[PDB]
């Protein structure tokens, strides 16, 4: 699955506890191509995610270095 | 449930056929206070909906008439 992200925003950081576990819940709106990762009902990450219809290798050619 | 809608956008108008039925799907994102309505996988309405914490009856007082 070649994937594409767009307009990702990180609102707060999740501090992994030394002991125990923390549950991250991810929700998708395939209609709008949006996702939201929430921790205990508090927004953590929000953006757009959708499959890449036509991957193009040319995107990964290394640009000429200015120096 | 006193509710507040914000930034409501309608994308395409759904035509009810004379016969049969049309299915409407609603998905809420409680964390982001955003909703989204889709039909057959095509976006129909998007926006923000959330519960109104402190209703104010002052808001519904009838505004001064233009004339």
């Amino acid at each position: 699955l070649p994937v594409v992200f767009e307009d990702v925003v990180l609102h707060q950081a999740t501090i992994l506890p030394k002991t125990g576990t923390v549950s991250l819940e991810v929700r998708l709106l395939e209609a709008s191509r949006a996702f939201e990762v929430s921790e205990n009902g508090n927004l953590v990450v929000s953006g757009k995610v959708y499959q890449w219809d036509d991957p193009d290798p040319r995107l990964f050619d290394h640009p000429e270095s200015p120096t």
